[PDB]
């Protein structure tokens, strides 16, 4: 009945690869809870190594504030388990990332969407300042899909449990997300919640843009000195100037001047109440949303055999 379900290795399994990054590598898999007789399907995140690493109790000491979450828009973690690697377990999401639906759908998605996203972004965002847990890797590829009208961020925090804060990380080779992170924290190693204002900013980027790539063909060693001579990322086709400007304004270098996440719920608000005054898409009038399970990523999940006879972690929980 732990908030932090401790799992042994015997009690989940690792069925297929889904990717690597830089905090570790993601796997499908089902989750089979010792004494009773159910299969949950769940994502699976083992994590990278270190040559100092930090004592069990430190992990489980911060992966417990990982699986307290508790809001509509903020994944939560339900399990992990120690070895010789940390592998962190969590409720499978089968529409998979929001990044990936934006390039899938562009032609698709109107203005009411997109907006609706900024806002369940900016609640997840100011629930997480709420528990003064800064996420330090924030990103479209760290949004999910629940429904095509609900997000929910994950992998927050683990930037803080890898040590990324201090020197050692990056001395043993460990790489951070430089094109979505603020000056301050590329220069400094300081993360704050407005450090994770200006990923937000880029998150919405990345959005607005159905997905490109943020200073692509740019090598990240050149960005620290790009930032410092005021360059930014350029306004996309479909955002009036207005919107552009909230991204704008969550780029400054100080970081005490960018929106607040309370600030950027109100304001995103206001504009999903009149979209198409904010956004700039042809056809927005006449775009339907396919159907969530007709998409590819759910069926390339679920229709597997292996995914036998399962019970969704909603449902279970
Ligand atoms: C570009 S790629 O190909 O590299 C993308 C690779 N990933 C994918 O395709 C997908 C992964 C995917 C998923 N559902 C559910 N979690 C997922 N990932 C994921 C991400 C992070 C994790 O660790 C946490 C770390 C800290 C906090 C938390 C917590 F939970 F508290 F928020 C979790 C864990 Cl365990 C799983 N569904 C499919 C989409």
């Amino acid at each position: 009945q732990a908030l932090l379900r401790i799992l042994k290795e015997t009690e989940f399994k690792k069925i297929k690869v889904l990717g690597s990054g830089a905090f570790g590598t993601v796997y499908k898999g089902l989750w089979i809870p010792e004494g009773e007789k159910v299969k949950i399907p769940v994502a699976i995140k083992e994590l990278r190594e270190a040559t100092s690493p930090k004592a069990n109790k430190e992990i489980l000491d911060e992966a417990y504030v990982m699986a307290s979450v508790d809001n509509p828009h903020v994944c939560r973690l339900l399990g992990i388990c120690l070895t010789s690697t940390v592998q962190l377990i969590t409720q499978l999401m089968p529409f998979g990332c929001l990044l990936d639906y934006v390039r899938e759908h562009k032609d698709n998605i109107g203005s009411q969407y997109l907006l609706n996203w900024c806002v369940q972004i900016a609640k997840g965002m100011n629930y997480l300042e709420d528990r003064r847990l800064v996420h330090r890797d924030l990103a479209a590829r760290n949004v999910l899909v629940k429904t095509p009208q609900h997000v929910k961020i994950t992998d927050f925090g683990l930037a803080k449990l890898l040590g990324a804060e201090e020197k050692e990380y990056h001395a043993e080779g460990g790489k951070v997300p430089i094109k979505w992170m603020a000056l301050e924290s590329i220069l400094h190693r300081i993360y704050t919640h407005q450090s994770d204002v200006w990923s937000y900013g880029v998150t919405v980027w990345e959005l607005m843009t159905f997905g490109s790539k943020p200073y692509d063909g740019i090598p990240a060693s050149e960005i620290s000195s790009i930032l410092e001579k005021g360059e930014r990322l350029p306004q996309p086709p479909i955002c009036t100037i207005d919107v552009y400007m909230i991204m704008v304004k969550c780029w400054m270098i100080d970081a005490d001047s960018r929106p607040k996440f309370r600030e950027l719920i109100i304001e995103f608000s206001k504009m999903a109440r009149d979209p198409q005054r904010y956004l700039v898409i042809q056809g927005d009038e006449r775009m339907h949303l396919p159907s969530p399970t007709d998409s590819n990523f759910y069926r390339a999940l679920m229709d597997e055999e292996d995914m036998d006879d399962v019970v969704d972690a909603d449902e279970y929980l």
